[PDB]
């Protein structure tokens, strides 16, 4: 039946329902750090999350989303490679069954334990659903996670996961500050790509930070206790919910640094 990450419905099957899976600007990609060229014309990124209003956390059967009120200009991304203003709508993660895999992007073929995606939509198109129909509709800030020291700012998310164990469960999640998930440096790579989940639309400017954040083994172990299945169905741990790297094709990855 429906797409997922399992034995029979995972990434290698998605093209049959979503032929753009084999398109010309698919994500994620391996970032070859020696080939990415420093681009002096990029700007510092502007991440303005001071007025971010979180509302709720949802297990959607693929990952979990932390949702924001995007009905006004509050939490916005701009600058860097972007023109105009992009509003935060949600964040989620991809992660592995073991610490040696889980990220979607890779760096010189290195896999991180997990990757955080902060999803934003371009306010010139009025709403998220119109934005995903445009080549410059979305901007995703991607952040790698390695296992080491705990990330204090992640603990509020970790502790609510037992309340949204299974697909379709949600919980109130107000007053969460996403600034606590950022690394110290905003040095980044950028390229034109796609959603990494069906429908795989080619509507995303990717901005991938170079500096990972560190989370503890105990924090990532709580992610791995979530379930892909619904309540009362046989348990399928939510692990390995990442799409592998796709062909770069006719694209350049640009560096904001060096
Ligand atoms: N992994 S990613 O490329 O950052 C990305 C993921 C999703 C997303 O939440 N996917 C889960 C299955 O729908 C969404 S929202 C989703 C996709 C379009 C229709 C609305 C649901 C947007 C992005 Cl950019
Ligand atoms: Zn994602």
């Amino acid at each position: 039946h429906h797409w997922g990450y399992g034995k029979h419905n995972g990434p290698e099957h998605w093209h049959k329902d979503f032929p753009i899976a084999k398109g010309e600007r698919q994500s994620p990609v391996d970032i070859d750090t020696h080939t990415a060229k420093y681009d002096p014309s990029l700007k510092p990124l502007s991440v303005s999350y001071d007025q971010a209003t979180s509302l709720r956390i949802l297990n959607n059967g693929h990952a979990f989303n932390v949702e924001f009120d995007d009905s006004q200009d509050k939490a916005v991304l701009k600058g860097g490679p972007l023109d105009g203003t992009y509003r935060l709508i949600q964040f989620h993660f991809h992660w592995g069954s073991l610490d040696g895999q889980g990220s979607e992007h890779t760096v010189d073929k290195k896999k991180y334990a997990a990757e955080l995606h902060l999803v934003h939509w371009n306010t010139k198109y009025g709403d998220f659903g119109k934005a995903v129909q445009q080549p410059d509709g979305l901007a995703v800030l991607g952040i790698f996670l390695k296992v080491g020291s705990a990330k204090p700012g992640l603990q509020k998310v970790v502790d609510v996961l037992d309340s949204i164990k299974t697909k379709g469960k949600s919980a109130d999640f107000t007053n969460f500050d996403p600034r606590g998930l950022l690394p110290e440096s905003l040095d980044y790579w950028t390229y034109p790509g796609s959603l990494t989940t069906p429908p795989l639309l080619e509507c995303v400017t990717w901005i991938v930070l170079k500096e990972p954040i560190s989370v503890s083994s105990e924090q990532v172990l709580k992610f791995r206790k979530l379930n892909f299945n619904g309540e009362g169905e046989p348990e399928e741990l939510m692990v390995d919910n990442w799409r592998p790297a796709q062909p770069l094709k006719n694209r350049q990855i640009k560096a904001s640094f060096k």
